[PDB]
């Protein structure tokens, strides 16, 4: 389960072909405008098409895609302790299935104008890949992508300062649901405050223990 990567830069026709860990993927984005240094804003109907070996090509049309040209592709799992880059598109198996998934940088909707991405399932039946509203979400106001650990999803959120939260989601069938938010309040250091929050009859109940 080696992680691989690849970086590229939209060609004059506005193009980037590339081959990462036997999956091929390309990009086709005109009118795109630059936004900082390496990386392009591209949100005139950019095109991500996805070659599995074996599969017919699928093409994913994102809101927005933004491609750093500096860190372009990744292929590998989404651990807490590897994964602390940020890339474009990338390839990896969220749901456990044995199948990847897709996972493109499509806006600025995290903490702080941070990265927010559209999540994207391969959904078996259908031969393709399903836009997954819920695993989308939980990057909306995150510090960055979330971490995979078996069928637990961990993301974090806070003011970048002295309150943090930690929230876990349980990953079932296509649909992440939130069961643990521990928040976390240091604005008095000499007196720390954590706030733990748990799933419990179907709804978020704050917990003693
Ligand atoms: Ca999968």
């Amino acid at each position: 389960k080696m992680p691989s990567t690849a970086n590229a830069k939209l060609n004059e026709q506005g193009e980037i072909s590339a081959d990462i860990g036997g999956i091929a993927v390309s990009v086709h984005a005109q009118s795109c405008t630059e936004d900082s240094p390496g990386i392009m804003l591209c949100n005139r109907s950019p095109v991500v098409e996805v070659t599995f070996p074996g599969a017919k090509p699928i093409a994913l049309e994102p809101e927005a895609l933004y491609v750093d040209s500096n860190s372009t592709f990744y292929h590998g799992p989404l651990d807490d302790t590897y994964k602390k880059n940020r890339h474009s598109i990338i390839l990896t198996d969220i749901n456990g299935d044995g199948h990847e998934d897709v996972v493109v940088w499509s806006g600025k909707e995290g903490n702080y104008g941070g990265p927010s991405y559209s999540v994207y399932l391969f959904d078996a039946a259908q031969k393709t890949l399903v836009f997954n509203q819920s695993l989308s979400d939980i990057t909306v106001m995150a510090n960055g992508l979330f971490s995979v650990k078996g069928n637990m999803l961990t993301s974090t959120s806070g003011d970048g300062c002295c309150i943090h939260v930690f929230d876990t989601y349980e990953l079932k069938n296509n649909e992440a649901v939130l069961i643990e938010r521990l928040t976390e309040d240091t604005n008095d250091p000499a007196n720390p405050k954590k706030k733990i929050e748990r799933l419990q009859d179907g709804e978020m109940k704050e917990v003693s223990n």
